[PDB]
């Protein structure tokens, strides 16, 4: 069977924790008052939800409302819980209210409004903000959770008055050490390799895997960096960089039983050197220290990323108020 592992930060959060704050199926769900609101306009859409912007008619503020198709209830209570558990930490999105429809009985969270900013961007710029997300991250891990689905689109910037949040929770999960979890998370271009080898027993690095493609992807102008086409192809995208090598010492080191279908796909490729994917229309935004800060999140072994507390006292942070 596979190593076991656990994550080297935030262990035990959960462990010395009641279970009040972790036992997601048993918290008290209560209902504010839908009256309180009028749509005003559609913002956009997933499978299961429908965003909109609309206003608090009782003290005249916008807001911003999520309306969820119930597929999976347990589903529901968790993001609930998880974003009660995390309101007030920095760079959280602030879960204002929670309504259900009087007669479809469809629910929605109603959130604070944030005015998402859609090539200007300097390099002080991607340091800036990265460190607002690993702020969000540090905080979100130290309190048990994991987010799971870290990416741009979870990423709202308002760039005019430098206010960043990280938003939908619906895939972030409680850290329990030893506990095996789903892979069938996170976006396909930001999965970490611990998902696209079937490892269950990941933890809060998962995250700073994904924060390093979006790192990636910024400061080299290509997105996403790694675009695989379906799951085993974004096994392969991540090795034609990393190289193979150290993919075979990471299987090797947690005894991980490889699917079949990577021997006619994953080939045999050389580690790339980060320089490789600099540009002129890109250079602007690459340093030493940012392809130093790149190697260190983008690692195989997980338990070999920088954690977010790791990340925040890296060189790459010298220029940006702590
Ligand atoms: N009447 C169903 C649409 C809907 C959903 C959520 C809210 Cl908060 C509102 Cl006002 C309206
Ligand atoms: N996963 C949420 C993606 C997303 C982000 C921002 C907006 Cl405004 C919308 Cl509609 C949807
Ligand atoms: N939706 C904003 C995505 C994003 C994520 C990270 C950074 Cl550093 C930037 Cl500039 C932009
Ligand atoms: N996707 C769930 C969280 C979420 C989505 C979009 C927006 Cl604009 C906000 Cl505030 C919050
Ligand atoms: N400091 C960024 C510009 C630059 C110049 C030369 C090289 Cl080889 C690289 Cl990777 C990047
Ligand atoms: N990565 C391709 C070669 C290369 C390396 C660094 C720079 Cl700055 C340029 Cl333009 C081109």
């Amino acid at each position: 069977g596979p190593v076991p592992s656990r994550a080297r930060v935030y262990t035990d959060v959960n462990t010395h924790r009641p279970s009040e704050y972790w036992d997601y199926e048993s918290h008290v769900v209560e209902w504010g008052n839908q009256d309180d609101y009028q749509l005003v306009r559609k913002l956009g859409r997933g499978k299961y939800s429908e965003v909109f912007e609309a206003i608090n008619i009782t003290n005249n503020e916008k807001v911003v409302v999520k309306i969820l198709k119930p597929v999976k209830k347990k589903k529901i209570k968790r993001e609930i819980k998880i974003l009660e558990n995390l309101r007030g930490g920095p760079n959280i999105i602030t879960l204002a209210d929670i309504v259900k429809d009087p007669v479809s009985r469809t629910p929605a969270l109603v959130f604070e409004h944030v005015n998402n900013t859609d090539q200007t961007l300097t390099d002080y710029d991607i340091r800036f903000y990265m460190y607002e997300i690993l702020k969000a991250l540090d905080y979100c891990h130290s309190m048990g959770i994991m987010h799971r689905d870290v990416k741009p689109h979870n990423v709202m910037i308002d760039h005019e008055h430098r206010k960043l949040r990280l938003i939908d929770w619906g895939l972030a999960e409680f850290y329990h050490p030893g506990q095996e979890y789903n892979v069938r998370v996170a976006s396909r271009y930001f999965k970490g390799p611990e998902l696209l080898v079937d490892y269950q027993m990941y933890d809060y690095s998962l995250d700073m895997w994904s924060l390093g493609c979006m790192l990636a992807s910024m400061i080299f102008r290509k997105e996403p960096f790694f675009h695989g086409h379906d799951n085993y192809d974004q096994l392969v995208r991540i090795a034609k960089v990393l190289g193979t090598e150290d993919l075979y010492d990471y299987i090797d080191k947690y005894n991980i039983e490889l699917d079949p279908r990577f021997n006619d796909i994953l080939g045999r490729h050389s580690r790339k050197r980060w320089e490789r994917f600099v540009h002129s229309e890109n250079q602007h935004l690459v340093s030493p220290e940012a392809l130093d800060f790149l190697d260190k999140l983008l690692r195989y072994d997980h338990q070999s990323r920088l954690t977010a507390r790791e990340a925040m006292e890296h060189p790459y942070f010298y220029t940006v108020v702590k």
